[PDB]
């Protein structure tokens, strides 16, 4: 292959043989490797000496070694890796990893490494049931092109393909750069030059950086462990291997013992004029020579001009700089080596990291200490080398390919130098960078809940007893009763204070609370409770006394915490920005109600008047449920006409709302089903005589506890969504704002083809049709065709309306039409964006929202 | 009257990972004491749990080792007390839970109701759905609940057929009751519409129907609740009536007896 047409010719075979390979077995795969991994090793011998031979740098011996690394430890490493088929797989979820091949790879082969990497690189691909293209260097073609048939033969005697190897005979620039843009992933070795063309072909690439690795000696140091390492790794293979220490950097407290240690054991020192001659050898017109790379010591001092003796191992020459002018300060394959004076350790962190920015970015370096005591030193020395390989008392050559001094350390050729070098790898190049993942997904569901306050005592006249349980298992000492004007000043919470006057409790009451509670009233309920500190709080008003009770708690506990931060919009309540604080450890809350349809007393909503623009902000989280729940008909028996018929027809739509949700199950369906059913059978006759029926008034009560433990577990919809801003902006009151909106509601949600669903993965397609369907037939009445009983609910809704006297559209209430026109535009946009609009199986619009705003009105 | 459930009931498919990783590691619990029997231990039913467990950091320690007897509960005691756990998991559902607890009180208590409250933190977990023994006692009554069919697919039929019936019948003592108030009602009669649907087709496919199974879990849980919280004619007429109010007694006990029939009792 020494042309265009040839090479396409091969590219179109490895095709061909890939994709047949690319469907193969574990037991295939597994007899491939074994065969090459076998013929691989017992050719080692004179793959070496070819080398040496050809490329004419090198030591027989050390090449050896390394076939024999790449080789044996290559299949020792994933001998038992599974890479064919399902990984991961848990059944809880629906995830499955398959691990797919990758393709066909370009892989580029050094000219210091001639075997040994082509022995590593095929065996990795054959492994991965990849194809393969090696690219030689020029110097080497030959030894590289051998070792690769060694290895093919043997792949296509255990049942490979035959084209399953390929490579190029004559390797050129342009064959190369050609070669580089067709196949899908470049495996690339050889610094720069090669790899930045790699990495500008426009398929991914995987090369490596190299460059200069200090090497530190400090105080506390194995003087002969750090002298006879870094002689020995130095020395191995001549210095050709990469990751070679370049320079060494010795503190002064044992500069004299290591410089001793250096020259016992056969080591030069150079004197300046050696130093500069070899300084003039090395570096020639701002190049590496390359008539050094690969030589021993005694042929470079030869080349520099004076002599040494036969035995010398290393040229030190001990230099000041760390700058780019000093030649001594560069990459050099070579058995020279520069050591540098420091004073302290800083000193050493700053010549380590301004050597190691210069030349080696991203690749290794290592440190000598005693890991014992000096703990300190180390954790400096890791927080500070920009180095994705740092080894402590280990020879750099044999550490950077690490498993010979150490393990859990892939063994790999093709040292990856990461996001610093321009590489995108920053570890050992295994099996796993030759893999494509994919993923299998199936449809889950989110988890769902029933939580409830405990303790709900639900009895007439029960009030006495719970309020005694107060002092015997709990034993509480001071009590604050939050509760609005209205019901203090008509002694309403007398039974309350004489049930504690009685015994041993200091109690205090704070009244100061108006209808929509603003949040200036919450700063001054948190502020009395700090002044008091109590044990206990209790509200004892219907609709806006719990949620000022509650938000005076939150700001009691935690007066740090802030409103608009904590009243933010979310879509999963368990994956909010913000999250709760405990509320626990102070004050024990308790909720007596005093209007039927609130549901308050069960339920993790509170609404806010904000006084500053006028806007009411629900906030809803589970830390908020109160510890104790106390119904009692008692004291509920005395509501107005007005205020019940309000009550009640807001129980009514939180049951509804509640039932039609999205988050729906058995639960809140039954407790929905049941309060929508009481609630039509006793509302008009305790609207009606109200004082002279306690069983209406009873049943009332308990209907609307069942709706809010329903929409408690189970958001509300859009009818809110609406009535709070209708509400908000008008002064109606929040059961007459609900009352106008729900027959439009229930028209708007029942529709076989809506614009826009939910995205709930429990919600599959539009069924509140359906719902409604069985809301009817439980309530008890009748049709056919699922249609003509929703028309019979809203009828009966209507006539419902009309017994407990709500008049029929938005303009029945004297509201002027001019300032609903020019507030209608805005107060949209305010009603979409609420709590309660994510949870509506439809998720309407802006123009629809503001359709059904018109259509209220207009009748 | 009252209304006492436990603090936290999970209830979907698949929710044993996330009712663990989402609290378990942000109460910051360490101990867990896991309680079984021989009959899951040896199946493998615990894996999941103790998988969950080991992903973050919780030692924990099994007792398979359990109709129960007092004895086995002194033993497991005795083991809890030398272990000292923070948190109590209950697996199998019927003996074992009730073993459990009765470990749990001899534990936290050893002077023998009392406050226990304060050395374990009690989670139930039901391998069946007949009994509902995760939310019925009141100071037995466990700190958290986790309901999901993965661990109920592969229920045997007769015992299916068994735990079926033993909700029903709860269900319906539960609605007979002379306690009885409306929230027990309203959950008492979704049990017992829930239960005449899909009985017969979780014990007909088993695990090939998981959605029968699903429902089943659903109802032995609302039973359950249903009889923790409620331990004539016109009750069984408005029960009949939901699936001359003389009549409708004979229909229901016809349709209870060929539920019967369909569960091969
Ligand atoms: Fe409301």
């Amino acid at each position: 292959i020494d042309n265009v047409e040839k090479l396409e010719k091969a590219l179109k075979r490895l095709r061909e043989a890939q994709s047949v390979y690319a469907t193969y077995t574990q037991e295939q795969v597994d007899k491939i490797f074994f065969e090459a991994a076998m013929a691989a090793n017992k050719m080692r011998i004179p793959l070496a000496k070819m080398a040496v031979e050809e490329t004419g740098m090198g030591v027989v011996e050390d090449k050896v070694i390394k076939n024999h690394y790449a080789s044996e430890y290559i299949y020792n490493a994933y001998k038992n890796t599974k890479t064919c088929g399902v990984i991961e797989e848990d059944p809880a979820f629906g995830i499955k990893k398959i691990a797919e091949p990758l393709g066909v790879i370009a892989a580029v082969i050094p000219t210091t490494n001639p075997t040994s990497t082509a022995i590593f690189k095929t065996l990795i691909a054959l492994k991965t049931r990849n194809a393969i293209i090696i690219s030689p260097h020029p110097r080497a073609k030959n030894s590289t092109i051998e070792a690769a048939k060694i290895v093919l033969e043997a792949a296509v005697k255990a049942g490979a393909p035959e084209g399953i190897i390929g490579w190029i005979d004559v390797p050129s620039l342009e064959l190369t750069n050609l070669v580089m843009r067709e196949a899908d992933v470049i495996l690339a070795t050889g610094g720069p030059g090669l790899v930045k063309a790699a990495y500008s072909s426009g398929k991914p690439a995987i090369g490596v950086g190299a460059g200069n690795t200090p090497a530190i000696i400090d105080d506390s140091a194995d003087i002969v462990l750090a002298v006879n390492s870094i002689i020995h790794s130095k020395t191995f293979d001549n210095g050709m291997i990469c990751a070679s220490e370049q320079s060494v950097i010795v503190l002064d407290g044992v500069y004299k013992e290591v410089k001793k240690e250096f020259e016992k054991r056969g080591c030069y020192f150079l004197n300046e004029d050696e130093t500069e001659k070899v300084r003039k050898t090395i570096i020639i017109n701002g190049a590496l020579n390359a008539k050094i790379v690969g030589q021993k010591a005694h042929t470079i001092a030869n080349l520099a001009g004076f002599e040494v003796p036969e035995t010398t191992k290393i040229l030190i020459g001990e230099v000041t700089s760390v700058d780019i002018s000093e030649e001594f300060a560069h990459e050099k394959l070579c058995p020279v080596l520069a050591m540098y004076r420091a004073k302290d350790f800083d000193d050493a962190l700053d010549k380590a990291e301004r050597l190691v920015a210069d030349g080696g970015f991203g690749h290794t370096s290592s440190l000598y200490i005693d890991t014992v005591t000096q703990k300190e030193k180390l954790q400096k020395f890791s927080e500070r080398m920009k180095t994705c390989r740092i080894l402590v008392n280990t020879p750099s050559s044999q550490g950077g390919i690490g498993d010979l001094y150490n393990f859990k350390l892939a063994p790999s050729l093709t040292l990856g130098c990461g996001s610093w070098g321009g590489n995108s790898v920053s570890d050992n190049v295994g099996v796993k960078h030759l893999l494509n993942i994919k993923t299998v997904a199936e449809r889950r569901e989110n988890m769902l809940w029933f939580r409830t306050p405990e303790k709900i005592y639900i009895k007439r006249g029960c009030l006495p007893v719970a309020l005694d349980e107060l002092k015997n298992v709990m034993g509480k000492k001071k009590a604050f009763i939050v509760t609005d004007n209205f019901l203090y000043n008509n002694g309403y919470t007398k039974p309350i204070t004489d049930k504690l006057d009685e015994m041993g409790i200091v109690h205090k009451t704070f009244f100061d609370v108006s209808p929509d509670p603003s949040l200036a009233s919450a700063k001054a309920g948190a502020a009395e409770m700090l002044a008091f500190q109590p044990d206990t709080i209790i509200a004892v008003g219907g609709g806006s006394a719990m949620d000022a009770a509650k938000i005076m708690w939150v700001m009691y506990e935690h007066p740090e915490v802030d409103f608009m931060d904590m009243a933010m919009r979310f879509m999963d309540i368990r994956k909010r920005v913000y999250t709760f604080p405990k509320m626990g450890q102070k004050a024990y809350f308790i909720a007596i109600p005093t209007s039927a349809g609130t549901g308050s007393e069960v339920t993790p909503f509170a609404v806010i008047t904000d006084e500053k623009t006028g806007i009411k902000y629900p906030l809803a989280d589970y830390e908020l449920l109160p510890d104790m729940a106390i119904v009692d008909a008692d004291m509920m028996m005395n509501a107005p006409k007005g205020l019940t018929a309000a009550s009640g027809i807001d129980a009514l739509t939180h049951a509804l709302e509640a039932y039609v949700s999205m988050l729906a199950t058995d639960y809140t369906d039954s407790l929905a089903l049941r309060a929508i059913k009481m609630i039509f059978e006793y509302l008009p006759r305790a609207y009606e005589n109200g004082a002279s029926d306690p069983v209406a008034r009873e049943k009332m009560a308990n209907a609307a506890t069942i709706a809010g433990m329903a929409f408690a577990n189970a958001f509300l919809g859009v009818c809110h969504s609406m009535a709070h801003k209708l509400g908000a902006f008008y002064h109606l009151p929040h059961g007459v704002a609900n009352a106008l909106m729900i027959n439009e509601v229930i028209r708007f949600n029942s529709s076989e083809a809506p614009t826009k669903m939910g995205t709930f993965p429990q919600y599959d397609h539009p069924r509140t049709l359906e719902r409604y369907a069985e809301i009817a037939d439980y309530i008890g009445l009748k049709g056919k065709n699922n249609e003509e009983k929703v028309e019979n609910l809203i009828k009966a809704i209507d006539e419902l309306k009309e017994k407990v006297g709500i008049r029929k559209t938005i303009k029945d209430y004297d509201i002027d039409e001019k300032e609903f026109l020019d507030r209608l535009d805005e107060m949209v946009e305010q009603a979409f964006d609420d709590q309660c609009t994510g949870t509506n199986p439809r998720y309407p619009l802006m123009n629809e929202i503001r359709q059904m705003y018109l259509n209220a009105y207009y009748g």
